[PDB]
């Protein structure tokens, strides 16, 4: 079997990038919508045998990509393929991980329900927003951390990095940022904003000490900006001196871009598992960590 | 087990139909979208025990309403809802239920086994483009027709209806066709275009006579209308007096109102399996068939 | 893995002649039946990690036939051969595909799930009587078509072929007459037996013009021959110059042989999808195509 | 949910003593053989939300009955039954029950998994070859034994039934002999065919005292006979006054009556699992145990 | 159908607290082990139709108490039963919920299978160590929580609440943590160990103030005790008045016992989910918290 | 692929000489438990399309052995193994091969389903209590025999063997002693324990004559040797002048050693299923057969 490197709409950008450094050209697909919105995937090319590869990820159209997804799995299944791999940068549905609420659903298990029930044997995913979505699944599911590369960003960009202070924007992502302290050697702090018990005024509580010192914000994603914009302003009251945000995840849907543009972050950086370039064009304060590479050797080490 | 009855986004006015003529408040959802465009569902009621049926078209932003649709029955299936049925009055990617092509999807059946994987147990819809779809399921699929509708129409609409022709617009409408014209006691003819081996004219064949009588073009559905406009000029150009077009689906995606409104059509009749109200605001043409009492009678047979 | 190909009791002459074709001797298989008509096999070979390729035709003993080819499936598939497909030339049940019929039983269905369940790997069969029966599986099924042999023996067996007119006996098949009446670029006409709603004649509609002209029916099968004899009367009484019928499935059971040698057939034409030797020597009229080298290729590609 | 009682072809006798003891009527099926032999099955009436019992024995054309049975099972799955049940008094290839030979199906759990995708939920059996076929299915098996019905008819039919001893006819049936002679607190004897090493005479070797005693051979089933024959003979030659069989499944294939005509038994005593009225007309010897009433008990014990 | 409450041989204190708050006997169950070490279950009543529910802990023999409670699970299947759901107060293996090492087994994920496989419809639980655990399984799972009962305990029990701190002993307890003191309006405090480099000393480091003040250590288990014991040397050492540490799974297994014995702990507070009489008899330190009637809320509202 | 083979902690002698004899060396596993009792597998190499045999008997900590391979072969599957066999020379659960008593659990079948959902994809065995456990699986199980070896230590040590007869402990062993007869051309017996109406004395009936002969016992397992030794009391007391037992499971749980050593054995010989030196240190009556070359070759057949 040899791989073939197919990419849906959403990101197509890294499916090139992931193609050149395997050293091997995309899969012919033409993944367009019939007049009706339906979802049209026209596989130009046999996969007979084949390891096939998809990367989809989960942002822009959600539905959309995640119909193009599941449909290019069963094409490809259909089509006698030896083994069909789902690689997902940014799952989608995965903050739906859990019932918590009367009547809620756990999306994060229904698409990984859909994607099994598609034929998908294998899963090469980046920080999934919880770990244990890798048990919603009877595949092997790869989580890949982008740590190492915000820790690379990190010694590169920020000259006071050994004296900076690693701050979590929540309560949830205190194992994210504990582990990026202890790799840094460096201290860390804690953001929390306490529940909605009525209409008041959100205030946020910070545990450890950030005064005078650089303020990494470090978090799994995010999505409007509010966690880490309203972080931003607790670290600056605090008395931090500069405040970065460092994400692997930016959807910056929404009011994010405005909210960052007028917030006081030194530079809010991502990955590349989502498309950033619309971003980046109308906020400079963006940068891109490529994780392409990281992607790259999960494939080819899946296949070998 | 009560009737718990709720609505997707697609066709709202539908299920407060249903719900009316079943004599029944609809059941408390919130379907909206996460500013990310992940489908949000938020049931505000316990399913506990109860007999859920869904009500969720196939039509208008087609992959956001089906992801709805899963979310919902599997939302309801870990609520604890005794059964949970899908009212799909248009079957979403029906037309896909097939592979004659390589690489092809047969994406009917992987929409089939996502509600399938969802936990539904009953399928209630409409006119399905192929009856074998219900095959696609290993759970009771009721398969209703608006054909007792559209003869209802025909006979109190359409004074000179037994003197009438009955016009398939394609080779696949025949059976349709051929059955609508037995219990009308008419004639009936077919038109073909046949196949595109070049970039020369598209024409069309017909087999039957129409000449200085009324033609009724039946099919199942009309997406474009390129079939249905190409058949009434080809009937037209044979001698019909007038030409009428009745569709069970009147999907009406692109430029279909632009080529109804410049057609030679009578009238456009479609049900309202598909919402209607956008599209008759911009062609007078067109004229709707309500089949919620079928759909209540299936559901109200189906608890039963 | 090495391509094996077993033989049921059904077509045993088949499976020679694609052994042949693929140049292999044919598997050692024992398939009898124990004293009380229970199915016996006995395969007389390893297929340990072997690509196991089983023939067996939907004719003959319909029954004794599907349970043979399940338990050579399961046989095989616990025997630890690497691959089972089940070369099924006519796919029985196939007429039973929906369910369009209180309390129908969708038998098409039942039997993938059978095959599926005695672990089929993939099917490849011809000319399906409904190709949504590929849908009926979650493993690839291969439909082939013997359209292409149908239209070479037309060119070199009917002088006037290219001013005949294809004929469909039922508006079932009126996408496959308009096909073949497409690619030779001849007329069609279409032939309908209007519904039995109380016990007077059957009369038969003809659309289109056979007059002076020779006419092709084309089938999908002939079980009983009622359908292509009741249009050969219709196409005489309609002035046709002379009548030829072409199925791919010959079934013939019941009345069928007393009916064509009574019939005014040219010529009735079907596949060797089921054993014709004992068929042809009742009626003179049935030629026979050879399909073997499509099976074979299919097999072929498959395995490749 | 209501009981239905539905008969196959099998044995419609035994199903109507069934639901005469249940003081209902059989439901209205009407199960043929279209032209081409495959099976017809009619449901005459809705089994929505029913209690559905399918009584379909093995015996007579075996695979027609099993896939009638199937056919069923599905048709009424489908057609919403709230609990299907095959009452299969004789279980179909339950003799190939393991894989003691080279590429040898387990045919028994073949069938097992084909009434488990067919939708069976409950199966009610009596006197399986293996009682390990329960395990075969994931759902509850009820495995009726007529042993007290056999001990009922020992007790009243034989005189000196105090005196006899129970003979095995071969090894396999020693738990069986020993459990009857237990209950009747008898001797019990046990006959072994050695193995055929190579084409000399069939010897049988005697364990246990049989001579100037009453001999009653039991054993699961006769189908061929030759074990009882071959033991009666042997049991004669050891000096036994009178030879008895009493076998719970009469299936007296092939040249069964013949050998029993020509034997030496006292009688032929079997249960009516199997029908046996063409059986009687050609052997006096033979006497049925009605078990009709443990079938009952059991449908009405499952059902409540 | 009726409620049936089974006790496993895990904790049977528990199960009669529940019973006799359901007002019921437990279900007639004899669980021993057979000579050989393998679990013996004889269900001693009819479970038919009837609503079934298993409470095992993961506790003592855990895996031991876990085949115990999947026998059980099966045999109440097989038996017909209505509705089987395993309530697992404490839920084993919780702790493997994710592959974030080589070759590492989810044991939940495996726990969640076999429990699906052994035929739980419902899972009734509390504070797992996940709540993705949750989605594991594709039936309802109910992650019931102890919170409540821990801030009543806290606010009847330590008389400075009020201007208590809760500490998080780790960094994944920080949403724990950071919900109990929104509940009681206080302040919090988080402690992490860093990670194990070297074999230099383990120093933890406190985020923070805990000074003059009463700190409460809440975690959801205590299993080795080095974690509390640990964080309460710190908090000593950080200035605490006093120390208590809250827990709602008091595993205590090994050093635990002698850890808490030498530790500086007001009190150790854990719920029954697993069964404290043993550990409180060598340690005065330990209270427990009744969860019976969170348990038997959860099942009365599972079966209405 | 490479052949990988793992031991459990049941019996990692036997696992060493089959690596030996297979010229491979152990995979790096690390078997252990956590603090509280939880089965811990650390597989220490990579096993990504290997071909991997996990072997673990049924003994010992029969529930213990048994999670450790259910974990071990998951955690094998999601590393991505190309196929993971359970090599299990005694089948744990065996005996709980059927439902015979109300409410009873079949937990041989709950073991292969077990087993199943962890992934294995073959089962390699020895002598199961029942072959129908095969069935039990829709795998293909390997079900090797040692009365091979059985044989070659008769004709080896016991001088009188042509001479001998060989006898069943119960009724259940006739068809294994029946055989072992036939292949030795020696004479049989078998003894049965009638049922335990009340509590009288337990009294033995032996069919066969064995005065002046040596008898040799073969069962298939001596667990307390309540059977052996009560048929070794038996044929003592009907004049045999020597008595051995030969099994191929040697349990010897509970009593077994003290009723051993206190009867009348010449030699109780076991087969190496089950570890068996801690045994024959205070049992010198026994003397184990080596079985590893059997499982060595079942092992490099599958593989090849
Ligand atoms: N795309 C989305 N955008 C916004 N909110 C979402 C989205 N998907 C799910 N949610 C909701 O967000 C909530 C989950 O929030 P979040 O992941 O920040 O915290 P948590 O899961 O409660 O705790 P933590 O991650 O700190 O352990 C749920 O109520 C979920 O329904
Ligand atoms: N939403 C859609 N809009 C347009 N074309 C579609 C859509 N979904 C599928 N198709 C394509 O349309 C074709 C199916 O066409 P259609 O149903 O008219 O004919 P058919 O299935 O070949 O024959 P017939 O219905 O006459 O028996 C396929 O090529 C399929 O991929
Ligand atoms: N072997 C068989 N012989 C005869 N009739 C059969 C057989 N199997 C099924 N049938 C019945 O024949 C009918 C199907 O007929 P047929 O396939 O000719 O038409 P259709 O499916 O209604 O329409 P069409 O094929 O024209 O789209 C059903 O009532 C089915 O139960
Ligand atoms: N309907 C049948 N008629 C005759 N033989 C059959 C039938 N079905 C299976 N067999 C064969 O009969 C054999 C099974 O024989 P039988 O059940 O008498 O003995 P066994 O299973 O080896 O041992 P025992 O039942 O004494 O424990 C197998 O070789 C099987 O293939
Ligand atoms: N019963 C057990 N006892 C001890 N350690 C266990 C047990 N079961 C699993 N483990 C191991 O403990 C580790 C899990 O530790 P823990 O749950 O404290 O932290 P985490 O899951 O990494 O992060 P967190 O819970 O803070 O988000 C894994 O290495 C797992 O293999
Ligand atoms: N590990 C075990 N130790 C002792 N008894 C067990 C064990 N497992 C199951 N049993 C019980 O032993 C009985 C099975 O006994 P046994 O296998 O000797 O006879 P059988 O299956 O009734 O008949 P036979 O094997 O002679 O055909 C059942 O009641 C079963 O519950
Ligand atoms: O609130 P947003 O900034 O939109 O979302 C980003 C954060 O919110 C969620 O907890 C994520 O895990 C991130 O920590
Ligand atoms: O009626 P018969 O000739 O027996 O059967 C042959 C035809 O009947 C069915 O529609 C088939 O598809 C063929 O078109
Ligand atoms: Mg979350
Ligand atoms: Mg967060
Ligand atoms: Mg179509
Ligand atoms: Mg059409
Ligand atoms: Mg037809
Ligand atoms: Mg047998
Ligand atoms: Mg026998
Ligand atoms: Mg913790
Ligand atoms: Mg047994
Ligand atoms: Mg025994």
């Amino acid at each position: 079997p040899n791989i073939k490197i197919f990419s849906g709409s959403s990101h197509q950008d890294l499916s090139q990038k992931i193609a050149d450094r395997l050293g091997l050209e995309l899969g012919k697909v033409v993944t367009k919508k019939f007049s009706n919105q339906e979802t049209c995937v026209e596989i130009g090319e046999s996969v007979r045998g084949e390891d096939v590869y998809i990367v989809q990820s989960g942002c822009g159209e959600i539905n959309d990509n995640l119909m193009e997804l599941l449909i290019m799995i069963n094409a490809c299944k259909i089509a006698s393929a030896s083994r069909v791999t789902a690689v997902i940068p940014c799952f989608p549905y995965a903050r739906q991980d859990k019932k918590d609420k009367s009547r809620a659903p756990i999306s994060a298990k229904l698409v990984a329900n859909m994607l099994s029930v598609a034929g998908a044997d294998h899963i090469i995913t980046m920080d999934l927003h919880a770990s244990q979505i890798q048990g919603f699944f009877d595949i092997p599911v790869d989580n890949l951390y982008a740590e190492p590369a915000v820790l690379k960003w990190i010694r590169e960009n920020i000259s006071e990095w050994r004296n900076c202070t690693i701050v979590s924007p929540d309560a949830g992502g205190a194992k994210r940022v504990t582990s990026i302290a202890d790799r840094l050697n460096v201290d860390f702090a804690l953001i929390h904003k306490e529940r909605k018990k009525a209409n008041e005024v959100d205030r946020m509580v910070l545990v450890g000490d950030v005064k005078d010192r650089v303020a990494i914000l470090v978090d799994d994603m995010a999505d409007t900006c509010g966690t880490i914009c309203h972080a931003a302003d607790k670290l600056l009251s605090a008395g931090a001196t500069r405040v970065y945000a460092i994400l692997t995840h930016g959807i910056f849907s929404g009011p994010a871009i405005s909210r960052i543009n007028n917030a006081c972050f030194e530079a809010v950086v991502v990955t590349n598992t989502i498309p950033q370039e619309d971003k980046m064009k109308h906020c400079s304060k963006i940068q891109v960590i490529d994780i392409s590479m990281i992607l790259a050797e999960a494939i080819r080490r899946t296949h070998n």
